[PDB]
């Protein structure tokens, strides 16, 4: 077992006084630690910690040159390294304020005025969290302990977060007080959810752990390593004939396939020729399953939400739309009768670049499929194909503005 250098417990729980005093130990720690550049980067957080950290957020679903040429990213870049080297030894409980919203709850807990929250309430919030996995992204300031009577508490809501082992955290000092900065980069799952009383005061405690997976968002050089590490053996695991109909799916096949698997083709005009090439296409991708939580971006277009290029409420640009799109998507199962190109780089591609839906999708270890991107010849782009049939449970909708075009991420998860 690894002894600390500066010695705590996983959980500081409501004391505020040796969190603080942990903190600001460690924050003069790793100050040491710290770059000219990556100190200086620190500085430019404190002055402009909204801006920086909305970039930190959506800055992987523009295209790669956009990232590079970007005048936020070196900020970005430093800060990410300032937190990324001190990775913490052991697992620490965070505790932060969240808004509701940020689970798709669109009702009120409670007002300011109000001291208590109704069992209603608690247990429609409850409804709302259960059983769903949430991503968590972007540079973030958290708390060691629990707030007290004494503390900010500007929601009704607080996050009791345990962060792994090996998680990036930079605790660091701003003026007179003591912070620490994560970069986040997590799906998140809320286990229970319990009535507290801070100050004469009910908040809902909610109990959240990271449920790890990969997410390489623009390192797709990374996940590229990934996909071949395990699936550059995945053609030899094939029959010649699955080969064959896999390579040809990929080689422009897909179109005629999808388009029959869309339309309910097998039902209504079935074609033997192509329902053979579906059922070795399928069995291909269950030879090999996902070994591991993986995280997969799709640039999807309107058809694939009931909409078209020419529908009033594809224009996300008018917050009325973005409003109805969420109400009709969040918390909603998105069957794909057809088979799914999906991709482990979360950039901007040409050919998908007025598509205004990212569906960023977390596939569950053991789910079907195959990083094809380990096959030479095809057009896409680090790729893993997804079974056709799959349902993805819509957790959470959030928009960002790819220039003047407003787009929108959905946090889908695969259902087994
Ligand atoms: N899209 C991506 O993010 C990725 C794409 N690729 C590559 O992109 C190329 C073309 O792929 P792509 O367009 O994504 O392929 P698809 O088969 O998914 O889509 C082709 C057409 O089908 C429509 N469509 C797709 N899914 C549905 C659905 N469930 N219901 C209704 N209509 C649907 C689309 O319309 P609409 O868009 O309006 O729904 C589009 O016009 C391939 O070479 C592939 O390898 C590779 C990796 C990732």
């Amino acid at each position: 077992t690894y002894k600390a250098p500066i010695e705590r417990p996983e959980d500081f729980l409501k004391d505020k006084e040796k969190a603080k005093e942990w903190e600001r130990k460690e924050a003069e720690r790793i100050e040491q630690k710290l770059e000219r550049s990556e100190k200086e980067a620190l500085e430019s957080y404190k002055k402009d910690s909204v801006e920086i950290s909305k970039y930190s957020q959506t800055r992987n679903y523009f295209y790669d040159y956009q990232i590079e040429a970007n005048s936020r990213e070196k900020e970005y870049k430093e800060l990410r390294n300032a937190i990324s080297k001190n990775k913490i030894d052991k697992p620490m409980y965070v505790y932060y304020f969240e808004s509701p919203e940020k689970f798709a709850f669109n009702k009120v807990i409670r007002t300011e005025n109000q001291n208590e929250i109704s069992l209603e309430k608690f247990n429609e919030f409850k409804e709302t969290i259960q059983n769903k996995l949430f991503k968590q992204d972007g540079f973030k300031d958290i708390s060691l302990y629990e707030p007290g009577k004494g503390d900010e508490k500007p929601t009704p809501l607080l996050m009791h977060l345990k962060l792994p082992r090996n998680t990036g955290m930079l605790p660091y000092t701003n003026t007179n007080n003591v912070s620490t900065l994560i970069e986040q980069g997590y799906s998140i799952k809320i286990d229970k959810i319990v009535r507290i009383v801070i100050d004469g005061k009910h908040y809902i405690k909610a109990e959240a752990s990271v449920v790890s997976s990969l997410d390489f968002k623009d390192d797709v050089s990374k996940g590229d390593s990934w996909g071949k590490a395990n699936y550059n053996d995945w053609s030899n695991k094939l029959t010649p004939n699955e080969l064959a109909d896999v390579n040809d799916y990929m080689r422009g096949g897909y179109t005629a396939i999808n388009n029959y698997l869309i339309s309910n083709g097998p039902v209504n005009n079935p074609n033997p020729e192509l329902d053979s090439k579906i059922t070795n296409i399928e069995n291909a991708l269950k030879r090999e399953p996902i070994p591991t939580n993986l995280t997969v971006y799709r640039r999807s277009g309107p058809q694939e939400f009931g909409l078209t290029l020419t529908s009033p409420e594809y224009d996300f640009n008018k917050l009325e739309n973005i409003d109805a799109f969420k109400s009709k998507w969040e918390g909603q199962a998105l069957s794909y009768p057809n088979f799914i190109f999906t991709s482990i780089g979360s950039v901007n591609m040409s050919a998908f670049a007025k598509r205004k839906i990212v569906l960023r999708i977390t596939i569950p270890k053991g789910s079907p499929g195959a990083y094809l991107s380990a096959i030479p010849g095809y057009a896409g782009q680090y790729q893993v194909l997804l079974n056709h049939g799959s349902k993805f449970k819509i957790n959470k909708i959030d928009s960002y503005k790819d220039g003047t075009i407003t787009k929108l991420i959905v946090d889908a998860t695969l259902i087994p």
